[PDB]
């Protein structure tokens, strides 16, 4: 309990003074990447480094990026907080318990749309 | 009189919902009381349009203890 809560994350107080009023509110240990996934344009998910990236603000570095980042993602993938996307050359992947997509699927490509064809298609209902 | 698309209020519902078990057959109905379908049909075209969508893939059920329904998105 000491080097869990007490003794080592007392550099908590020598390091973190961010949670404070007036908005500005930096989040506490258990929803760091909380934010970072629900702020994020990727299709696979975020990464280590980016993690890194997003958090390197205002937030001790210390020896939890080396334990205590991973250790706490496997603390939630036991507690069926987070899920991730399995591949090789996206260089990571993350995500937090989010409920907008398809819980299962047999895979498929996305799309995007480039207004190209209405300006010449609004003249067709004219035309006749 | 405006026509609302009928496959996404199901996604909106469960969207709004915020519960843990998930929404409940009486909490779709009671949530769609927008300008839309009287709902004479409700018993069958939604129990359709969930039959489509779990077909696909999109939808849950588990069993427990709670309200009369646990549909998930």
């Amino acid at each position: 309990m000491t080097e869990s809560l007490v003794l080592s994350p007392a550099p908590a107080k020598p390091k973190r003074v961010k949670a404070s009023r007036r908005s500005a509110s930096h989040p506490t240990y258990s929803e760091m990447i909380a934010a970072a996934i629900r702020a994020e344009k990727s299709r696979g998910g975020s990464s280590r480094q980016s993690i890194q990236k997003y958090i390197k603000s205002h937030y001790k570095v210390g020896h939890n990026a080396d334990l205590q980042i991973k250790l706490s993602i496997r603390r939630l993938l036991a507690a069926g907080v987070l899920k991730q996307t399995k591949g090789v050359g996206a260089s990571g992947s993350f995500r937090l318990a989010k409920s907008d997509k398809a819980k299962r699927s047999p895979g498929k490509k996305k799309k995007a749309v480039r207004r190209s064809t209405s300006p010449k298609k609004a003249a067709r209902p004219r035309k006749a």
